[PDB]
């Protein structure tokens, strides 16, 4: 007959989410309730009903009594887990109450940058029983598992928190318990506005003003610089993210400005060429297209992407 | 009956405050006084009245005597806590004197960048009893808790230090002790002056000089460069801070220069356009307005923000 | 007679591959099966058939019974190995079942940047027996060793995973077991396209447009800038990689643009020189060569490398 | 026992891994040596057993706990973060003289930093070793012939002027006066880097700029000095990062603003010369111009003595 | 009588050489052979001749038997040493065989950047006996100490490996053993060529082309830019190295281009000045000197340094 293990997990802090390395880091507390009849003991009346053990001696106790503990791993843990507290409280009955406080990093392979920066992502911690269900089944320790109030994370904000149970088959042939803490969060886009969109629009608009000079050479020299600017903005954003083998929304928007700004150069080159072959008057007539093409192309291009991605 | 636990905490050093990751790091000493009658002992004459234990053996002693120790966590601790000393002194009377020296990082989610760089911030360490008040109540260990003299931090300087007790309900249903060390500090604005304001004003002023040349094309080319400069200064500052979903004061000041410098372009474009359509004399008349718009706009804009934020 | 040790190793995560420091990092689980007759035990009915030990006490047990354990090292391990679980299960038969979960970095000196970024690389973990084959032989633990599904790595993608055994002679004169987990992976070229090729082609193309202006001075000033741009792109890429004593494909492609763009300068200098010595008409004739030389040389140069490297 | 026992503290820095002026700390590999005679620890030895017993710190402390003997607990007051230990080894003599060796790499807070004269300055580095227990229980004495700095420190920027050791009290955990052993050293910066990477360039920019005054294009001088400004604004960011977010003004801090003020005026001035040209007074400008050509060099060297007097 | 301790040390990997912090990091295995008669033991026939101990219990054994172990430090170790294996094999005869596998950083104060980047450097690990020679003398464990095959290091390549004994006087008055593993290595100049020399020569050469335009203003504007470029290249290289109080070869080469490029500016200023005072014809005569000065100056200057440094 297999004994129930009551798995509770609360994330107190999100220390940060490194989206480039596709992981996040949390301060968190794991809580386990587990009745083991064999661990139960007798007290004299007036001697305490509850024994408080360091994890160190509590396991050395279990080893001595040849009792199996419900050994568990965090499947998506990365690197070290700095433990704060690992503390056991045992009762007359042989109910074990375990607390594990830790800061640690976790894999989140559920990262989809397709709609970056307008994206919503799945973050989750997996807690697996090493031992199969035929020995230990995990049950939800109700009234504990979730996320806290002061997470300290300013970019992401969390949509929903859910806890669910399931199997794995990592070390066993047999089905084995896995407690899961999931959360979805999505980005506060202020940064992306204030530092990327606003500037790129400011560059584009203030550039368009200088079309009313009707120096075609100046427009060419301007758009040529704009190109390098965007090629930089392309490097800014490229670093935020991993070396993805797919094309971001952001990725597309940049190549947008590329294509346009490439043509702005080519077009004004041709207008300027007419001026150079005694057809200045034509250019100046023709020119009106070029002045109104500029802004339409960027706003035709705005709907082009917005439909392709939404 | 619940036994009193006397919690003292002194921050010797502030190793630094990482405002981007919304945490700070301190060298600090935790001091606990706790009378446990059961631990009291008799000595032979010539054998010491105070027994000095490593935390390691002191707990192994408590486990052996089935005595519960007032287990505590630092709630806002991040990552590892490098311990220097963990030393126990047990008096005849059964008074435990504990010392914990450590360097460690702590969450400070009390970060409000609304008035950055003119801001005052709350930094605090929480020390929680894991066990409820029905078992242990924390009392302020007088004559210890506070901040030192040589903190070593050059940017922030501390306004006020306060200590107080209160409850939590982290692992218990029952109310539980929490000792709090708060401090407020505010930024030394010298850096922000010397590296950000002075330059931006220098750029703006030295730019305005070149208005007295009365080349409109040159002013357009100048203000266009100024734009990119500010777009950079925008990236400098953006990195100091997190990816906030709210707009800094600083954030606004930058977009200020943006809006203005955008118009300086638009305006001089129009003056230059008049020159290009045989209305050079008009431009040169209007020009006088344009020369005295530059300085007013930046100083109209100075009061615009200084009213909006204060 | 030497006893068989059944070595399984599964990489759950690739935390990343630092190609500059010629190493990779993995979350992984090591599994060892090893029958030791001496460890075998009898149980009372109602006492467990399988005894579960912490590695700590399991070795202290082996030391006490003067039994030699099949000590192993990871030969290509770098720095610390953060252990998650080190857990032993001893059956009545005296079969030891060991599990070691860890995050760790490993050397991969099998790095050939000759065809970077179009390259396929060998990543491997070596597990050596410290003790010779005369004492312990390693055997492939079937049904476990390999790579998982959720590796979390976005740039590389894995072609093939193989396991095989072999000898070493690291500390012994005698032949000694070595279990090897190899994998090959190759790069997703999207990044290299979107951030390096597309820009460099965009710069080159939009530059060629400005040839139809037939300002030779402008072409010289342009190609001179292009040079510095490529000299930067040269620094971008240089950092991705180590300080290799061999020439990358990428390395060559950069020098290509160098040589060409150097020529464009020299050539247009000469065209411009003719203009300056009353031979403007000649230049304008010869110019047609220069206009079509530009694009040919970049695409002659494309086949030059694509033949030299393939 | 027979009053307070003397404890002989020796500390030698074998190397300085580096000095991070931005975090106002330094990191050293060092060996701490303590001599401490305890009558109670003295033991009788059977012939064929060594006269000196060699213990790991862990066993030696577990032994002290067992024998209910209090050891002279000590902390490094200015230690920062983790201290990796190389060796912790105890040798117990028949006489009961305890010999402890602690080898470690560690970072130490140093609030002694004064950037007022940066980069031309000397700074004070110190490690504090505080006894937790008061002076009435234990007094620290200088273990002579050991304390100091080594030969191969490995540090190329700083070079050390003087090493001094002395003892004093603290009152950290006790009401009672308590021992504190101090290892101080002063070092000062090698100016070559600051020359080769900051001064030489800034002078090169300034001088090569002044050459282009002999062109007598006023527009070109304006465009040049405007660029010079941005250059210095960069050099301002280079240096700003070397240092913390100080609330005071460095020497270097001042020197940068110097170039600012000057280069701002060079613009303003040539703007005015150019303005005369634009209002048919080209001849005047060309007269005045001679003042302007000699002003640039004077102002930079008037400005050199301005600071060198204000700061020295 | 003092007992011999057989010290072997093999570097398996060079994880890297941080030339800025004047240290290097290696994966390595320390091997010690040491006969202690007291550690010898008797076995029953059929009970093992060799006892295999964790370092942990092996020392607790030595402490119990009041035997002194040949305590050693790595003198030039920096920071933490991550240990892989610390394993003892005790024979009946009382021969201890010790293995210490570790990744660790080591000081190399033997750094001479005088001829950087054409330099050859000394890297060494010191292993000191804490105890004097009157108690333990170190002897070279032969057939093991040296460097491995797959070091993984791409910039440096190792010239020679030598091992030898010597004294120290670190904690003792008495002479004390020190085993030394030295190696020399020298740099692969490919990086320095491909990223620094080639570009600087490309800039200089492509600049010289624009002399054949015979625009003196353009040459001034060009050389002025070249200056800033080199001032950057000066910052690139400055960071590779520490804040050395001595002048590199590289250091000199840069100041070379400085001095020259400063004069190119001055000289063309003077040519241009002649044009401005009706002496255009003279300038155009003198010009031939200036055109052939530039190339000679850089190649006079190339031999100047190649003499002073070689
Ligand atoms: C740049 C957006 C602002 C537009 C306003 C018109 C003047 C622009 C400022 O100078 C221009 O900046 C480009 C970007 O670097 C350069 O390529 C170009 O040669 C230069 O003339
Ligand atoms: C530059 C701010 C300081 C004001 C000095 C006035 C003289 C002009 C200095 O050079 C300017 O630098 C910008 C920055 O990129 C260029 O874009 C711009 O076209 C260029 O004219
Ligand atoms: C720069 C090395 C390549 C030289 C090719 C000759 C044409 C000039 C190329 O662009 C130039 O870049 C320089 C560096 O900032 C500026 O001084 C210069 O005014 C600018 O036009
Ligand atoms: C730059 C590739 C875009 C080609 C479009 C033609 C118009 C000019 C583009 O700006 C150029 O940018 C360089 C910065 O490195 C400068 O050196 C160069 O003098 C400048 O004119
Ligand atoms: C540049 C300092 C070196 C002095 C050399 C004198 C020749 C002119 C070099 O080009 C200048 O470079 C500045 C970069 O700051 C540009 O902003 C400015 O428009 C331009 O005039
Ligand atoms: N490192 C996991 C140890 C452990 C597991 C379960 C329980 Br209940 C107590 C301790
Ligand atoms: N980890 C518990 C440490 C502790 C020791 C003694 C006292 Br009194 C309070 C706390
Ligand atoms: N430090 C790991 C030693 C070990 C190796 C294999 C087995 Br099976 C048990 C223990
Ligand atoms: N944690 C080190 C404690 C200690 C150090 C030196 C001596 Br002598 C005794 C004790
Ligand atoms: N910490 C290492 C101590 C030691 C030294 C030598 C040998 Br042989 C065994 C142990």
């Amino acid at each position: 007959e297999p004994s129930d293990v009551f798995i509770g997990l609360k994330i107190d802090q999100i220390t940060g989410i490194n989206q480039k390395e596709e992981n996040f880091s949390v301060v968190g507390s794991l809580r386990i309730d587990w009745r083991q009849p064999l661990l139960a003991f007798e007290h004299a009346p007036g001697e305490p009903k509850h024994r408080t053990y360091t994890l160190a001696t509590f396991l050395k106790l279990l080893e001595e009594k040849q009792i199996r503990w419900p050994a568990f791993t965090y499947h998506n843990q990365q690197g070290r887990m700095d433990f704060q507290n690992r503390l056991i409280s045992l009762s007359e009955d042989g109910t074990v109450m375990y607390l594990e406080r830790f800061t640690s990093t976790f894999q989140a392979p559920a990262f989809d940058f397709r709609l970056f920066p307008f994206d919503n992502q799945l973050f989750f911690i997996h807690v697996d029983s090493i031992f199969p269900q035929h020995l230990f089944r995990f049950q939800e320790m109700q009234g504990f598992s979730g996320l806290g109030d002061q997470l300290g994370e300013e970019e992401w904000i969390v949509t929903e928190v859910n806890t669910h149970l399931t199997t794995h088959n990592e070390f066993t042939k047999g089905d084995a318990s896995r407690f899961v803490l999931e959360f979805h969060a999505e980005r506060h886009l202020n940064y992306y506005l204030m530092r990327i969109l606003i500037p790129v629009l400011l560059i584009i608009t203030v550039s368009w003003f200088t079309f009313f000079l009707q120096d075609y050479t100046k427009r060419i020299d301007l758009a040529g610089g704009n190109l390098l600017l965007f090629i930089a903005f392309n490097f800014t954003i490229s670093s935020d993210l991993p070396r993805l083998g797919y094309i971001t929304l952001m990725d597309a928007f940049l190549v947008g400005t590329f294509i346009i700004t490439a043509l702005v150069v080519l077009g004004n080159v041709w207008l300027r060429r007419l001026e150079n072959h005694g057809k200045q008057a034509l250019a100046r007539k023709l020119d009106i297209y070029a002045i109104t093409s500029y802004p339409l192309a960027y706003l035709l291009g705005a709907l082009t992407l917005w439909l392709l991605f939404f």
